């Protein structure tokens, strides 16, 4: 499965880090673990 | 276009919120604004 989510601004500490933060329930839905590579696209 | 990134844990204020935090570089490359809906797919 893939997951839909709403765009929020990154906290300033995370600037330029090439990450997406997602909580454990959304990671489980996507079947990802921390550090996995995801792809993000406009709907 | 696509933003490819590494999954990281949700910040504690964001647990449950169904959001994906994205810095201005990423949001610009996607062409999305805060509150816009995106799809996250595992690679």
């Amino acid at each position: 499965k893939s997951v839909v989510a709403r765009v929020a601004e990154a906290r300033p500490e995370d600037v330029g880090k090439r990450i997406v933060r997602m909580d454990k329930a959304e990671r489980a839905k996507l079947g990802v673990s921390v550090g996995d590579v995801v792809e993000v696209k406009k709907v």
